[PDB]
């Protein structure tokens, strides 16, 4: 796609921590972008949409190549369309804005520069941030991840988008979304069927694949750390059910682990450990700091600081797994506890080490789920097993929760808010700001 | 051997924290012992020396046995003969003492009650303690160390030793030691040596063995963490040239690695670390605070704090290996880039966390150097190799440093301290003390 100019393009600035090993910090200045699938698409010459609802234009977009020459994306009303705001090294996200139309939560990434992404090399460093989760109740996930996604969105490499990274191009991740209206300068027109449940969203024949961090993805009952391998690192298009992940058919057959090892502390037995109020260790009606470290071997350590007191990640034992360390023997005992393989099909944390070595792009996103409720996160899951099945139970909520048309109606000012992004050398980010 | 009474044995008191992963930190009350070697030895019906100066009493210890029936360990004064002190949860040991006869150092053990050593699980915890090396110029060596010792010192398994750990008995490392004048109950003049440069020491014909734990052993130029595994984890005795460590003609030929997998940043190639004044990142001239956690995995992560300031363990890269954490890839690329087979011939870290599960006693101790004269931790070692060797140069001290009777007579008021000690699961000790 290119980008048209109906309506301007302002990144809301955002500023974040550079740390040393030296033990001092310095201030870098960057800014969000919201994602291309959030923008009006229309056609150049004309503010005719070329996707409306959940369905494209018939004449504008007939096929994927046609659809990307006739087509751009346009600016985004930060604030009044998307409920996005920053402020200094805090950013807000809203759940539901209305405007002249409603929009529900957003994705974003940090920006390097007004035309390219910020790339991290986690391998080695650690990476910090504040969040405030009080206002995200069951059923909603604010995340905080990082995907192997280019520098530019793809540009360099497909020339039919001009629009890039300033307009929020090049997204993948881990489950290979195939709800993506663009993917590698084309449209995904072809193969186009509408959500039977989202007004505004469908699944088209490609997918945008690549490795995911979630370093992050909590409401205010739950949260979970997940590493995704992929056997393909970086941004790589897949074809139809062989996409796999969550938008095709069958969740295994692709290139990507749309499970990921993922470290849920309830999920583990610790149902103390993180919840609203004083009854929990970490209080999720108060502000709380949450660091990730990515040692070389590949393994991942997490702890957390609220009122000035420090919490490593809660010991879990799972089979011949004892520890807190989120590792190769923790990864094969959960599926072997759990069930699945997916993880270990894909490469494990040395495949994923290969995308931490790498430069991955910061996303910070706020979303319901039209696919499962978010149960996986916050619920039991399947909702037909029981605590007696392992790993079955990953938080408090009813197995009725999270209905997307029903939480839009009754939590609409639900939000979360990220701030105090901090990175560098492991050790190095409780050092003082700069 | 039994103890004796002509002198009182008053053990000075040392609190410390125990930490817990909700967060709290509650104070513990101990006290610290003096090795058994550091006492006067003599007849249970009188005060005639069983060993005086470096040999022993022909009549009274004629065999190992009837000297252990023969004789008696009695009661220390620990200022005013050893330079012994404590303040709280400080511990100062000054460097050579004179009173009525000249004493060098000390070797401490902490103690749970007056008869009983404390032993800790290191295991998926950490131990913090704050040191003073200012005082500690080269060929010094101020160390703070655990090793498999049995609570009681060795009463339960060899009833000839009434003495116990009201007296500073069952001491072993990974040295093998064969300085000990008596081990498993018995004496150690079967075979018995004097030293040709210390007036107080030689060596037996039998040995004390077991794994060891060198959290630090440092002065104000160089500094060394090293874990050392044994074949037998506990404490073992050895016969002869059997044993290897540094009292033996073969180093290698026994159950236990001498050598370690040793970490000094300056061996390392981090120069600029650790050092006296503002020129290093570590300052030697003031307090530091250091922190080592003991991985579930069997790795090793440590860092630093000094005025406020957090600093992870340096970076190093040697061969394959790239990294902060001591861990299986370190020890492996050291042997292959540094030489030597001990450590993994010992069985590395796997057979190392044999001894971190299990029970290990505190030493504290301050020691000069009558076989190497401490170069191996602060010179160039051995002394005819260049910086053009790897892993040759481990501190600025030069390769003439570290006389013992040089050191004694220049350095006489050297000392070192150790205070605020925390142990408890891994992220908890820099929470609040209480
Ligand atoms: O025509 C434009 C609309 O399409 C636009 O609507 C937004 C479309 O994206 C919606 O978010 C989806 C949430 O699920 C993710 O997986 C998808 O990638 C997203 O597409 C958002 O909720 C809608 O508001 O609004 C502007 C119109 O001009
Ligand atoms: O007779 C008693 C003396 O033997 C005692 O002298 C102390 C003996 O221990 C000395 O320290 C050695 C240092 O090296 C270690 O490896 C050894 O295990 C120790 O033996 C210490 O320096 C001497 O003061 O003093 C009291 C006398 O009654
Ligand atoms: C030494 O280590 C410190 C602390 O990590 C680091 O800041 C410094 O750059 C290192 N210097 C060298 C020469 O490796
Ligand atoms: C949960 O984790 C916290 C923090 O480590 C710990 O203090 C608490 O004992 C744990 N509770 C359970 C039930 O595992
Ligand atoms: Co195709
Ligand atoms: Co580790
Ligand atoms: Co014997």
């Amino acid at each position: 796609q290119s980008a048209c100019t109906l309506q301007s393009e302002t990144h809301p600035p955002l500023t974040w921590q550079k740390c040393s090993s030296g033990g001092t910090c310095t201030q870098q200045t960057g800014s969000v972008v919201i994602d291309a699938n959030w923008r009006w698409t229309h056609a150049t010459n004309s503010s005719t949409n070329c996707y409306d609802g959940n369905t494209w234009s018939s004449t504008l977009c007939p096929d994927n190549e046609t659809c990307a020459k006739n087509c751009c994306l346009d600016g985004a009303a930060y604030a009044s369309t998307y409920g996005v705001t920053t402020s200094g090294n805090s950013l807000s996200i809203d759940f539901v804005t209305q405007s002249a139309q409603k929009n529900v939560g957003a994705r974003l990434y940090l920006m390097a520069s007004d035309t390219t992404y910020q790339e991290f090399t986690l391998l080695g460093n650690e990476f910090s941030f504040d969040v405030d989760v009080s206002q995200l109740p069951c059923g909603l996930n604010g995340a905080l991840y990082f995907v192997s996604m280019d520098a530019d969105g793809g540009v360099s490499k497909y020339p039919t988008n001009t629009a890039g990274a300033k307009y929020g191009t090049g997204y993948c991740d881990s489950q290979c979304p195939r709800d993506l209206k663009f993917i590698n300068g084309q449209a995904n027109v072809e193969g186009w069927e509408p959500s039977s449940n989202n007004a505004n969203t469908g699944i088209g024949g490609h997918g945008s694949c690549c490795s995911e961090m979630d370093i992050w993805q909590a409401n205010s009952i739950s949260e979970a750390l997940t590493p995704h391998p992929c056997t393909t690192v970086g941004q790589e298009i897949c074809e139809g059910d062989g996409c796999g992940g969550t938008y095709s058919d069958n969740r295994y057959g692709g290139t990507c682990d749309p499970d990921g090892c993922d470290w849920n502390p309830y999920r583990l037995g610790n149902t103390s450990f993180y919840g609203p109020g004083s009854s929990f260790t970490l209080d999720t009606t108060k502000k709380l700091t949450v660091v990730t470290q990515f040692e070389t071997s590949g393994a991942i350590n997490r702890y957390y600081v609220q009122n000035g007191v420090t919490f490593q990640q809660p010991n879990a034992e799972l089979g011949s797994y004892s520890g807190n360390e989120l590792n190769d023997d923790y990864c094969t005992a959960e599926e072997a506890e759990f069930g699945g393989s997916s993880f270990s099909d894909k490469g494990g944390l040395t495949q994923f080490k290969k995308a931490t070595s790498g430069g991955m792009v910061l996303v910070m996103s706020l979303w319901d789920d039209y696919y499962a409720n978010m149960l996986w996160l916050d619920s039991t899951y399947p909702t037909n097993e029981t605590s007696s099945t392992p790993g079955a139970v990953r938080g408090s909520c009813s197995t009725s929760s999270g209905v997307p048309a029903q939480v839009e109606s009754q939590s609409p000012n639900a939000k979360v808010t990220f701030s105090n992004i901090k990175f560098g050398p492991i050790g190095s980010t409780g050092n003082p700001s700069g």
